[PDB]
Formats: C-alpha cells, structure tokens, sequence
C-alpha cells in the first residue's frame, strides 16, 4: 500500500542511531 | 489496517533517538 515510506523511514532512523552510537562514543 | 499502531512506535523512537542524542551531547 503506502507504508513503503514507513519502511524507508525505518531504515533510516536505523542509520541515524548507529550513527549517533558512533559519533557519541567517539 | 492495525499497522498505525507500528507507525505510531516509529515516531516515538524517530524523536526518541534525537532526544538521546540532545540529552547525551549536552
């Protein structure tokens, strides 16, 4: 149907915690 | 359908991990 964008928002609040995992510990 | 509820769960942990990263830099 149209939870494609929710899939892809998935995907990318899935990037953005590693990459403030990463950038923290750092 | 009964997916709102999950589109409801992303948005909290959408704003969730902004508020951890926020309170964590700070």
């Amino acid at each position: 149907s149209d939870f494609d964008a929710l899939g892809g928002r998935v995907t990318t609040v899935e990037t953005r915690v590693e990459t403030v995992n990463n950038s923290l510990t750092g």
